[PDB]
């Protein structure tokens, strides 16, 4: 049951057009990411002010709850909306209820620990109950993604304060906030989250489908995010110590990401390894969606990352097609598709979204699985930077984008090839890139509900929704690849 849900009036998809269905789409998914979060100018008018419910399926399966990773990425979007938009005063005030909120459930004492733990080391707690209480229950805590995700979301708010907003925030002369300024947002709540990175990202976890203990790729790629984006915040606020503090480490994230102690960069399979101790007991292989959602989430377009792994690294590009290629075989519903397809967690799992059998591809997964082709073109085409393919990942291009020996005809006895921004081979890449992530939000307009929501799951023998409805992240992650797609076609 999922009671507190609000269907947007008398709106049914419009299946036999994906044009037609993204314009809309991009007004009916951003109503439905709202609805799940309290403001007081909201439909969630009776939460507390900055609570972001995961989905408001309250049983089979209980989600109604608030997870620090689902929070951040929820405000990701927000952000995005915030920074295309006029700086929208309603989605600021959003933005800064969430802040507040987070500045409690910080100082909210849980399972993990609490704030006065060395290194704040209750901040590794999943989630929490709407109310703000802790959940006391058994999960598999800590999960040490949330505090870099938080910190990123909340570090990215104060960048575009200072250059959207003039540095002012939009809830200064009311009572109810725990802030006044930029610089107390800074040392009470970013750096707090940063100081438990720094304590804790050598340190063991559970992954973010809460389900193992180890090393984990998505984890650390978002904890070295989260400490390389804050540098020059901390610059800002004259806390240089550190910011090189924050430096040293970023770069010695950087590099066990990319060497054996990691052991995510297998050059064995020549793909990533997203959780590296489950290789070794032989109980999954590899292959994640996981791997190429970090990347997304780390990479924003709007952003000049100098963050490692993107999308055009080859290791992540592998993942990605070998996951396509499996989930192609693996789900029945599948069949029909022959480019993009519906795709899940991992070929191991067996979650379906009540309880335990057969894993189903999820909504939010074939959602970024569109975004990958669409950022590669709108990369290259933006910057006019030249496509360079290597030759790990010919067979991915030549089955689905191009044929490459079209191109250089003895392409096979080299390394990579490099088609030239400005040329028609590079156009027709681009533009097949395009065609290939609409492929994917094919597949989503293919199975949606009539009322415009996504669940977390879709089963893999009919299409249907299944598992927790409206998830919060599900609409994030379309919202996200319907910008992308709009930014890459306005260049053409």
């Amino acid at each position: 049951a999922y009671p507190s849900f609000e269907a947007y009036s008398n709106y049914k998809v419009d299946r036999t057009d994906l044009e037609t269905f993204l314009d809309k789409q991009k007004e009916v998914s951003l109503y439905y990411l709202l609805q799940n979060i309290a403001y007081p100018e909201g439909q969630f008018n009776n939460g507390v002010p900055g609570t972001v419910i995961a989905s408001p399926s309250t049983s089979n399966p209980d989600y109604y709850y608030q997870w620090t990773r689902d929070s951040a990425i929820t405000f990701l979007t927000v952000l995005s909306e915030l920074e295309d938009n006029n700086f929208n005063t309603t989605l600021a005030k959003a933005v800064e209820y969430y802040i507040n909120t987070s500045y409690n459930l910080q100082r909210t004492s849980n399972p993990s620990g609490s704030f006065d733990d060395e290194n704040h080391k209750g901040l590794g707690e999943p989630k929490f109950n709407t109310d703000g209480s802790a959940y006391t229950g058994a999960w598999g805590r800590p999960q040490n993604d949330g505090p870099a995700l938080r910190a990123y979301a909340i570090s990215r708010y104060l960048n575009d304060v200072n250059s959207l907003n003039e540095g002012k925030l939009v809830l200064t002369d009311s009572g109810d906030i725990n802030f006044s300024s930029t610089e107390d947002i800074y040392k009470n709540i970013i750096k707090p989250d940063l100081e438990y990175v720094i304590g804790y990202w050598d340190s063991t976890g559970f992954d973010l489908w809460e389900e193992n203990q180890g090393r984990h790729f998505f984890t650390s790629l978002v904890q070295q995010k989260a400490l390389a984006y804050a540098v020059d915040i901390a610059k800002s606020f004259d806390d240089g110590d550190f910011a090189n503090t924050l430096s040293s480490t970023a770069s010695t994230l950087e590099s066990y990401l990319s060497g054996s102690d990691g052991g995510f960069v297998n050059t064995d399979v020549n793909h990533i390894v997203e959780n590296p101790d489950l290789l070794q007991q032989n109980s999954r292989q590899g292959l994640d969606s996981a791997t190429y959602i970090g990347p997304l989430l780390t990479h924003d377009i709007g952003e000049s990352s100098s963050t490692p792994f993107d999308v055009d690294n080859e290791y992540v590009l592998q993942s990605y097609y070998l996951l396509l290629e499996d989930n192609k075989d693996r789900y029945s519903v599948n069949s029909a598709y022959s480019a993009g397809a519906a795709i899940g967690r991992y070929p191991e799992d067996v979650y379906n979204g009540d309880g335990s059998s057969e894993g189903n591809p999820w909504f939010l997964a074939t959602a970024y699985a569109a975004q990958v082709p669409y950022k590669l073109a709108y990369d290259a085409k933006s910057a006019s930077n030249d496509i360079t393919i290597n030759k790990i990942n010919y067979d991915f291009f030549n089955k689905y984008i191009v044929d490459l020996s079209t191109i250089n005809s003895a392409y096979q006895s080299s390394d990579s090839v490099t088609i030239k921004s400005g040329s028609d081979e590079f156009n027709t890449v681009a533009d097949n890139l395009v065609t290939f992530g609409d492929s994917f939000l094919q597949v989503i307009l293919d199975h949606i509900n009539d009322d415009g929501s996504l669940n977390e799951q879709l089963n893999r023998y009919t299409g249907y929704s299944t598992g927790a409805y409206s998830l919060t992240w599900s609409s994030g992650a379309l919202l996200e690849a319907i910008r992308l797609r709009n930014k890459v076609k306005a260049l053409a």
